[PDB]
């Protein structure tokens, strides 16, 4: 019902820091759950953004003089506009005139 995602770790000493990270987002906001994948340097965590999702590791990450990033990808748009116009331009008239008169007789 909370999102689970996974970010890259700037160090975390492993049993002593692992924990130290894990056991301390539980004292903190809007995560309920996190785990670490350890030998290459990344963290899981398993949240509700309704209220604090990325400053929750911040704190705990920032607060120990480590590094973290969460790929978030979060891009969204479908700011469609569809195709569209009009005209009208029919404009036309017509002309004529001559009146050839002559007379004289005498």
């Amino acid at each position: 019902p909370l999102k689970t995602q996974q970010m890259q770790v700037g160090g975390m000493d492993c049993t002593s820091c692992k924990l130290k990270i894990e056991g301390s987002l539980e004292r903190l906001k809007g995560v309920a759950e996190a785990s670490v994948t350890v030998a290459t340097g990344r963290l899981t965590v398993t949240y509700d953004p309704k209220q604090v999702s990325e400053i929750t590791i911040q704190e705990r990450i920032a607060a120990l003089g480590y590094t973290l990033a969460e790929p978030k990808s979060s891009v969204t748009l479908n700011g469609h506009k569809h195709p569209h116009s009009h005209r009208e331009e029919g404009h036309s008239h017509s002309h004529g005139a001559g009146e050839f008169n002559l007379k004289q007789e005498l």
